[PDB]
């Protein structure tokens, strides 16, 4: 009974839901080669929170704890960094959740800055020291679920075991950079439990519609890129509405609130993803004022106009 | 066309003034500063006001390009020509104080400038180069002039940052012992700041500003530093998305704990997007953590708070 609504921001006016960033543009490529799996960026239309996501996109690919020493390696520039959920409580393994909720959902080289603040003052006055760091998602010690990761630094002596916040600035570098390839969040004993499911569009013609922003590198070449499926301003939306969904898609156009042109149609599907019917790799090109306005509930079948 | 606050507990929301999670409501006398904060401003009805813009993450945040170091200007410090958040460029002729997202208190921002190339490596199959380094911009900074559309970064390399499109991430401040957060930046450097939201400060007797406050991280040295905001980003969001007109001047809020239905407190959220509390003196405001403000009514200002 309660009406189906989308936000009226615009692309600018967003941020990804699976990094911190605003979006930069609409974009869509064929996926079919892909398991397009997100653990950020879920929620269903109707409201439900799925995978890792959470609802302050400042804590995406954030992680909050403390410093525990080195790893068993001995490597005097890697650190046991064990992790609590985003409100500092224990995190609980033994709920079906894949890992602290805004743990990072991709293979990669995570890099940001390591802070911390010392639990005792000095005198108040207690110490501080931040310092660029590098969390991978594929190393052996990345076992968020298990409550910690490791984190390298630069420089071997000046972190404490000390109460330890990681912001999130971009990648290391992109050798390696795989955003639908979920990391192992226990480690080479992971078993993930609680996945939000793989995505995928099923009529022909269509493909995955996503909202992509570019981001930074500490160094190396390339232009990396993340793909969310619904901006983080819309899952908060949806959070909040908890309209029934009244069927498995919602028709979407894509309109200019100037013109009422229809730049283009697509389909939002219940589970929290877009599609479309374009074929191949090419961004969206729609007026910076642009944004996606709820049309009728349709079926899966219903036939989208070309892009 | 009616009015509602969104049910998110406090660390459910991000402050309006700095991109990190809200740490606590707290109640201070302000009669010893002047309380006019240009980030996290908008009013009930949806009008955004100051340099407030939508996204959290662009806070604190610039975009632009690096061109050389500044004037003198040592091997340090490099000129950052600053564009809009959305890569446009920024119009000094107009009545904003800066870009949207500039900081509003005097401080050492601490953060990291990455930079992408603007044309790609032959060599390396047309890609485009990338650094990042932390750097620090300085507020109160002489060249610190975002409203002419530059401001001055300084870093801890010399020789790693180049005439090339650059971010600053912000990630706190480098210390804090000349961070004055009622006290705005030198839009223009040293000629008055315009286009400004207005100050805000209680007025009814026995009334406080109520803050959403967040701790924030440090380089080094000793503090701990905290910002405080008039409302929460994600209520700004709400109230511009909505456009609701605002009834009266004042909507009654109440701070319920879904729980049990327990009023903890009310307050009045002013037209403008700022809270009072009928409170006395400096104090935190001990509530539980699912706790949140519901709309009850519209009201005055002459209506008569229950005290806390
Ligand atoms: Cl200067």
């Amino acid at each position: 009974s309660k009406p189906f609504t989308i936000p009226i921001l615009t692309i600018g006016e967003m941020t990804n839901s699976r990094f911190p960033v605003a979006i930069d543009m609409l974009h869509t490529s064929p996926t079919d080669n892909f398991i397009v799996q997100p653990q950020n960026g879920r929620c269903t239309l109707d409201g439900e929170l799925q995978g890792t996501t959470q609802l302050v996109a400042s804590n995406i690919c954030a992680f909050r704890g403390s410093i525990s020493g080195h790893e068993n390696n001995g490597d005097q520039h890697q650190w046991h960094f064990s992790i609590t959920n985003p409100n500092g409580t224990p995190f609980d393994p033994t709920e079906d959740v894949p890992a602290p909720l805004g743990t990072p959902d991709f293979k990669g080289q995570l890099y940001g800055v390591i802070s911390q603040r010392n639990r005792e003052g000095s005198s108040n006055q207690k110490a501080n020291r931040s310092h660029e760091g590098v969390i991978s998602t594929v190393a052996p010690r990345f076992t968020p679920k298990l409550g910690s990761v490791m984190i390298g630094t630069w420089t071997t002596d000046d972190i404490q075991d000390q109460p330890s916040r990681f912001t999130p600035v971009g990648l290391n570098d992109d050798d390696n950079y795989k955003q639908w390839e979920l990391p192992n969040y226990s480690g080479a004993l992971t078993l993930n439990m609680g996945l939000a499911p793989s995505v995928f569009p099923t009529y022909p013609g269509e493909q995955l519609l996503f909202f992509r922003s570019y981001i930074p590198m500490k160094g190396g070449y390339g232009s990396p890129y993340i793909d969310c499926l619904i901006p983080q301003e819309w899952i908060s939306h949806f959070y909040q509405e908890s309209a029934p969904s009244q069927t498995d898609v919602a028709l979407i156009r894509y309109v200019n609130p100037d013109t009422g042109r229809v730049l283009f149609e697509a389909k939002l599907h219940r589970q929290g993803y877009i599609t479309v019917a374009k074929t191949g790799d090419s961004p969206i090109n729609v007026p910076a004022n642009g944004y996606f306005r709820f049309d009728s509930w349709v079926s899966q079948f219903y036939s989208l106009a070309p892009m």
